[PDB]
């Protein structure tokens, strides 16, 4: 009786953010105006992003209130805080209000409840915030995951793999709420990288419930967890980092990090699938954190999958851009849905067996292989 | 088959802190001298704090370097992680390898990493350092927790379970390393609570090895964890909380958190207990994190606890005052070592059945029920 999601919810902040019109947002927000060739280079970053629109909770009179925000570095951290933990909280309740009405049942059988959020440490953290907002039991068994990054999606479904499978009729929900006001700065000519930051990251919330034997009569599976893996991209280190400092969460990505993914790709689906007995990477159906463009490209070329593979992934980057580790869910909850819209036997657009990937610091790669669900 | 605990490691930084010294080192690193009353206070808290000494990253020579990290409140969280960031992975490193040891299997046979750390946030983290640090396998699947909190010990046993239970063969490795370099600061005298935290925090590190249906040709189990559980104490909203802030980690405590949770300690110890039958709270050998003196006295008057029952917790808060999430495990480790030269029939002090409680933020009480290992 493997662990299932049996739910997934999501929310995002208020505010749209279209791409075409964000690069003279951004200057103008951070009043870097003056820097014309900085701006061209963000602005490529933005229209090579493959980015149609995000959600921030971000905006410009926020930024008005706090400039030490705007700054590219500037000691900003506590002002940062102060809104990340609260809008991770709420956003991640939305999401989870969500999960738990298409879940179909009582949240007082919510048993466990995995919090992951790339910023916004407080003690108590957010899992015991939401457990208050949603009224949980005191007695749910909480773990909660700061600062893991991008490649969490898989990291917390390899974690209610485990706690679903071994504790009987446990339930767990499971909360990524991302919010970027910890990582949101102004460019650096210095440090080209940490705008890519801006060009690229979104807001948002997915929530999704896991159980293993699922009770046919109310709960509705969605996607089977068959096995998870976590392992570090030979020669990667440093590629992908992010230190919490005075000014907030940093962003450190280096050019070679499409290509020691890409590269690796196949070596993370030959040990997860081989033991299935598994070798065409074009049978299954695809749900990959979309870190860029660049990524997704290659991952295609070099796995030799077809054009649209990553259909349903790319269209999750460009209706919201990169939500870190709740973007998977975003790609995972859309895929089942257009399996159901476009007549398809199984929620994994047909196929049977499908693999999810987190992509993160370390580099750090989750991958999980999934098992469709009859639609 | 239960999770077994096959190893535990510890470790501390080098430099060692008595405890009746502290007061003078404290305000005069600090240039507080000139406060003759807070310093009065002040070493009354460390006299009736219960710690003897405890070993500390932080040097009278590098609070000279960065003299913004003696200050009570000032921008210091850049250099602070720097040195707890390095910090908290050498430290886990030391006891990992003493875990690793004791466990006697190669390392290349560990499959899980589960690092906690109070504070040290970095991506990647403590458990990608660590990986490196011991080179062990690429593909170890990791976990990592950033400022849990002091009930931490009872989270990554309740994490380490599921995970050896789940997967046959699986051998996890766990990290508590606590440094509290990042919450180091001087003393106000329009403050009275982050005061507190420099008197009964020390540093240190706890690994253990954990894993279900041992190899006992080679594998020694030391406790088994039949349960676990984690709950939130009843009207104690806000009464532990901690904000890592540009002057870097600051706690505060409502002076309620010992009433709160010793209050409680029987409504965990029943809903853990009744469903193997167990009323008799002395009849479990018992690991308590000592979050502070008070706590460990109202536990013990209001469960009803016979003097012996928290020797070894009070003991390790002796010896390196409240080190966090690392803490319980080398009461763990003690108690296990005690029971040995006591030549007694279990490594849980002769007894087959106990408790280990984690508190912390919440309040949030983790509660783990043990089973002791014959010891011949």
């Amino acid at each position: 009786k493997l662990a299932t999601v049996m739910a997934i919810g999501t929310a995002n902040p208020p505010n749209c953010y279209y791409q075409a019109d964000f690069p003279d947002f951004y200057f103008r927000v951070t009043n870097s105006d003056h820097l014309i060739n900085l701006k061209q280079k963000f602005k490529r970053l933005c229209e090579n992003s493959r980015i149609e629109k995000r959600y921030l909770h971000v905006t410009e009179e926020i930024l008005k209130e706090n400039p030490n925000i705007a700054a590219y570095e500037a000691t900003s951290l506590n002002v940062r805080h102060k809104m990340q933990v609260k809008g991770v909280a709420e956003l991640g309740k939305e999401a989870a209000l969500k999960a738990i009405k298409e879940w179909g049942q009582p949240k007082s059988k919510i048993t466990h409840l995995i919090v992951c959020c790339l910023a916004g440490v407080d003690m108590p953290g957010a899992d015991y915030q939401l457990t208050k907002l949603l009224d949980l039991d005191p007695s749910v068994k909480r773990f909660m995951f700061y600062h893991l990054g991008c490649y969490a999606g898989g990291t917390v479904l390899r974690l209610a793999k485990d706690i679903a499978e071994n504790n009987k009729g446990a339930r767990v929900l499971i909360v990524c709420s991302e919010m970027t006001t910890t990582c949101f700065r102004g460019p650096s000519e210095t440090h080209l990288d940490s705008m890519i930051g801006q060009a690229i990251l979104g807001d948002g919330a997915a929530a999704v419930i896991v159980g293993a034997d699922p009770d046919l009569t109310v709960e509705r599976p969605i996607f089977e967890l068959v096995s998870t893996a976590q392992t570090i991209v030979p020669e990667s280190h440093g590629a992908i980092e992010g230190h919490l400092l005075e000014s907030g969460l940093s962003f450190h990505l280096y050019k070679t990090v499409p290509t020691l993914i890409s590269n690796n790709i196949k070596t993370c689906l030959s040990d997860a699938f081989t033991p299935l007995n598994i070798s065409d990477w074009n049978s299954l159906f695809w749900i990959a954190h979309p870190g860029g463009p660049a990524i997704l490209d290659q991952v295609t070329a070099k796995v030799g999958l077809e054009k649209e593979k990553l259909k349903v992934t790319r269209q999750v980057l460009k209706d919201y851009g990169n939500m870190s580790s709740a973007t998977v869910f975003f790609i995972m909850d859309e895929m089942r849905k257009k399996s159901l819209e476009n007549g398809q036997a199984t929620t994994g657009e047909g196929l049977e067996w499908g693999v999810l990937f987190g992509f993160g610091p370390g580099i750090t790669v989750e991958t999980v292989v999934l098992r469709s669900v009859p639609v």
